[PDB]
């Protein structure tokens, strides 16, 4: 932050004659020295709009409802990966609209789930260690099919710089509570259930690894990042009656 | 553009003796410089090649049609936003496939629409302001539920640097005119009316606010943008009879 | 002149996520070192700005009349200098009154005279010479005071670049057809006269001189350049009758 | 100074054939270089040439005649001032008069005194101190007002690098021997006193501080500079009788 | 090309003053500054000063005048080179005297051949190629020696950046129309062939070649190039009788 | 040498939309920045493209045929050069016809000898020394005037940096073995030296000394280095008969 | 000059251990990264050591012997270009043989003239001018061809930058009193003449203008310019008789 | 390493004009430029070489022989060092002479040793891990004063990078094998041990930690570095008897 918001300097008139201060004029200057590069990179510039990029979800639009789930503490060999979670269709579907509803309730304004994220946070237990973390994932498979505790690594995700990895749980496969734009309705575990087509399919099954070659230990945050978008009219809130 | 063509230069011979341009000579040398500064940071290329960027839509592959819909004003409060269109799910078919089949008919070649966006395009009708637009949008809600013509800002899209919001529509909740690669066949809006199987549940609902601390008045222009690739074959057009 | 007045690229969404030009991208990343450059300078522009400068009069406030006077061919000599003019200061005031009251009327607007100048511009007569021109004045002398036609250089002024030389006449000793802000009355050159306190007293007297080792042919143009305020107000011009 | 004057270097010719020296090729390759730079920076230029800066009066136009009058030892506490010279109007008269017509007769030329400087120029009496040197001045006062020999600092002029202030004595106020452009006549110091109108109201009061926090011994020399026009014909001197 | 031809800014007189646009005083002390640049690298230019360049002769002194013989289309195995011209030494002088005579004719002025060049001009007859062409010469040898027509690659000439080679032919070999500084005088072919010594020995025989790795089609303009000094009097032309 | 040939990236689609890797798409940026540059500098390129510069003639095109003759020692005064070779015009002729002609044949093609160059070859005799070596030479006299053993230096020929003069014997004086392009015929030394006009008078005398301030011993290997021509068909050799 | 030849600094030895000076030790480091630089630019140099340039000649090998000839004003009109001398064939014989020898004898030392260049020297007669100068000349004509006084600039010599102009004549034209490396005899010019084969026909005939837009004095200075190796044997002079 | 010594480019010969490679002239102007850059600096190392560096002991002058002791392995507590050794006086004069003398032996030369270090080189037995290395030491104390095994860490040396410190142990309490320059004679440890004044009084204790926050296990190799200067003759070994 500047203290003058460029508007440094000033003016004043002498005999008909008009001043400005030096510093402000020595701008006046650079600053055209700087528009002329503008324009002399401007062609460059239109090459580089020939492609775009994507804006954090995090950090972009909607707002961010971090509902954690557990915490859960794992010792990792070298070259392998533990299976972070291993509930079944159901139990994940309890804990999801378990823990939204009775978190964000009451829902007191007209709001549509952006997107459902699973958010992967980890943090070493001991101090002075060198290492990163990977990651591998599934979403589906059968019910009576049981996962490895424990594999070994191969082209794995790699996590990223602040030690957190967040997948994306979309609205094919894994039920919302709150399907699109909508006021809430009486609501309960028991009819959600029954209106999930298949409840016992798709659940997240996440696996946790590093980069060490000693075995290390783990501490594990899990979440449900949920983007919402709100539409909140632009009108008071009353003590009844209204008026 | 140069008007050479980097063929700077010439050659002759004198007593078996060969002479080449100076200002040609310099230029291999200087070309060698960059040669060797090429192959230094090449390594570093390959950390970026990684990762990719994502080709503008509206700049690349396809051609662009933008099928105008409608303009509009309106007057927006700081850090709320008005609702841009509130049509059904109906009468937005309705327009969609009236204004799309009126405008491109005949179409004489096979071909597939890529991608259907909502444009969403903002100018000021004041000078001497300075303000950036904002904008947020839902796609769907039941039939009865009726839309707040205005709500508060929170964590909205920022609208880019030209003035243009484009949302895609995507074939899954969108029907278009043209499914896949096809010849068109004889058609009307009652028989792809009653292919659609949610026509009452999806429709566009869109807001556009400022960044500004006073109230500002917007001029918008509101369009339907189809991405087409035709598959033109290459022969002839003759009057008939052909030969 | 930059062909996207810095509104470079656009925004589209796909998915709930923000797509955003890369170039675009790349001017924020840029003018956000641009802005940490411009704060860590400020405390010098401070410095700077404990000091000022002076406008041009010229591309400055208040409109230009040059009301030109005569022509003059003269051989300098090295190291001397011509006189340009040796009119009384009677034959000055003519000149100025009668040249500046016959160019300007009808003088339609209230005005005011900011400054009156003596223009002094010379060009060569031969091609192929390199050489800078000089210049000395006074103002006032014994009317019987006959001034040499020429005279040896002595720590002259240097004119300027565009080979011009502008001389103040300050209302203090030199009568102007204008005093203040005023509308004009009926007024001739002998009531002017007699209300000139001292009119055989003040008189310009200009001489010009080169940097040249040899004898150079100057011609000269001599103007006396007016620096005028107009207060025209905000109101329409009828024919008669109005309304 | 270079040793070529820019002719570095020859040519020659051999067969028909045109040869010239390498460094002189060069050199006319890199003045290409720059003359492309000062057209690409021209409009830079332009926006600086709105405003003017001052020629410094003392190595400008005009000769400067250093009139010495007196010297003079001040010991100075700190954060004050002590007063310089406290003569009367007339006395300050008759200094400037006398000193000046004693020095400069015989006045052979027709001239005029440009302006007239009251020089105050300071130097440490003792080695190894580090300070600056302050002043403030008055120019008129009631003639029995006598000023207070030492003040405390507020808001001074801060003396140059030189160590020189040159503050200027406007004819309006303090009178000349010579007043505009004329030849001597028989003058003395009566006939000029009687013509001053205000002889005893004007006076240069100036004082001197330091920006020390320990009293400081100051050497101290004023003078009188005037800067002076003259208008010497080109014609030789000659021994009576002339031809 | 710049506006003001180095000419930036004005200058002014205000009570004695002089003042100067800013932007012209900036550019005296960056002046400055590059002029001690200048003197600075000056011992370094004297040591690129003991070598010298050539000047091109085609853009250099003397006219061009380029006597187009004919064109001709060739296909050039990889590393292989096909014959360009076969004439015999007296065929050779027929195309050389004609061609050149029945151009230029009516010589009116006095004038010297300084140079004859043998010009070879290529350009590619498909798009969408990458290569370079390359050149062997010879140009005496028995009359009865036929060459071959085609010859394998080794150690050629490579062809310039503008695909033109020019082999000088000296006056001491090749005959000349005009052999020195000369006016015209009655000619023909039979006295010019009768007094050149060996007709039939000297005879340019050219080869052409690629560095690409498959056949390509050329297109050849083979050209003489005469290099003219004309010496035409400071005189007019008149209708006779003259005066 | 790089890896990738300017390859660097791919490219691949998803959902209709483009993507391709980051480092080849700043690649693209970087090269519009460098397009821009060559534009900026090509009116440069021109003012240097007004003179031409020389290939060298061993690195250049024919081939080098290095006949050497013989090997020498000599110890050199300061400022001092002795004499290399002190053949007859016989004596050389005799060397250069015998030792090209047996180290050649069979000369199975038609070529052409391009020039013959004297080579002087130097090489210091003992280690921890640092000189430069310096040249002189003529080329005919008095074929009884037999020259100075040794001479003392006056501006003489500096060797290049890896100490090898190579002075060109022009056909006009020194006789080649193959005159032009030709086929070889039956020949010897008998009738070649009679056809050699001046056998005599024409041999290459060459002196060697040092830029050292103390007597040095040189190694020296003489050469005569022929550039040559071939003019070899593209056909097969066959055993006889062929075909 | 530096003052210490890289030798800066020194050693010493305390305990065993060694110390250098902190200066010299910075230098070994920055030699070092220079050494570094040498070989990353050093295939850059292989690229511009393909070509080579030409040593000025009158900087380079042979001493220089100036026969000063003659002096002359003339005045050109722009665009024209004056007769220096016409001197017949055997007058440009007699100043050459006559002045080379009459300066030169008694010529004690074998020498050989390498070259021989006619000089043109080219200064103004007035100061403060701006121009160039400019050249054209021939060698040969009919004896009873009388050349033009004055003729109209087209494609001349640009004079070189120290406005001097030496135009090579080669042996084959112009005779040389010295032919080759030789002993002087007693020689004449009736002798020297009598075996010029043409001496009528060959003396240099040249013209000097200017790039200037109106007529200029040109002071001219002609000479002959010798190009001489001496091989003087390194031998003393006694008095006779020696030893 | 560089391909050509700083030898790049040659020098050639034709009609008298000496040509030289482009790359080596422009090598040359380089020099000048850094050449003129030394002495603009030299100044500068005069500044620098007003103090002086140390040159390594082991990098330097003079012979390593390392004496290998023991290994061992320690875990430290942070904030805390480990004694390393606890031998007494006697015991490390014991393995000090045993060591050395066994290994050395036969000592064939006339030698001193200039230094005794200990040498303390440690290395990390788990991967994975980030810390440095920490040292403290004694080297006398009371026979009967037995040392702490273990202490707290404060104001300790800081190991260096490549973790290894070495601790001069001066002639001055610590006794050599080899005092002085001179030949071994006839030597045991009893003797030894009987001539050192204080043989229980001096041995090294060294303590060993981490800058880490956690356990650590250490793995640790003892030696003694001898520093050694021979005075070997220039004299051949022969098989007795010699000669």
């Amino acid at each position: 932050s500047l203290r003058y918001s460029r508007h440094d300097g000033t003016s004043c008139v002498i005999d008909n004659h008009h001043l400005k201060s030096l510093g402000a004029v020595l701008n006046d200057v650079r600053r055209k020295k700087d528009r002329i590069r503008e324009a002399e990179y401007e062609p460059i510039i239109d090459i580089a709009d020939q492609y775009m990029v994507t804006e954090d979800p995090f950090r972009g639009p909607g707002k961010n409802v971090r509902i954690t789930l557990f915490k859960e503490i794992r010792r990792v060999h070298p070259d392998t990966m533990k299976l972070v979670c291993n509930w079944s269709g159901k139990e994940f579907l309890r804990e999801t609209w378990t823990r939204f509803i009775s978190e964000e309730f009451p829902i007191t304004t007209d709001q549509e789930i952006m997107d459902l994220w699973f958010e992967l946070q980890l943090r070493p237990m001991h101090p002075n260690r060198c290492y990163k973390f990977t990651m591998q994932y599934a979403l589906g498979a059968h019910p009576d099919y049981v996962a490895h505790d424990v594999i070994r690594q191969q082209d794995p995700y790699y996590v990223g710089p602040n030690n957190i990895e967040r997948i994306n749980l979309s609205k094919k496969g894994f039920a919302f509570p709150l399907t699109c734009l909508q006021s809430v309705y009486n609501d309960n575990f028991e009819r959600f259930f029954d209106d999930v087509l298949w409840p016992y399919f798709y659940r997240p099954l996440v696996y946790v690894g590093t980069t060490s070659a000693e075995i290390e230990e783990i501490m594990i945050e899990v979440s449900l990042l949920f983007k919402i978008k709100e539409f909140a009219p632009d009108v008071p809130l009353f003590t009844g009656p209204a008026y």
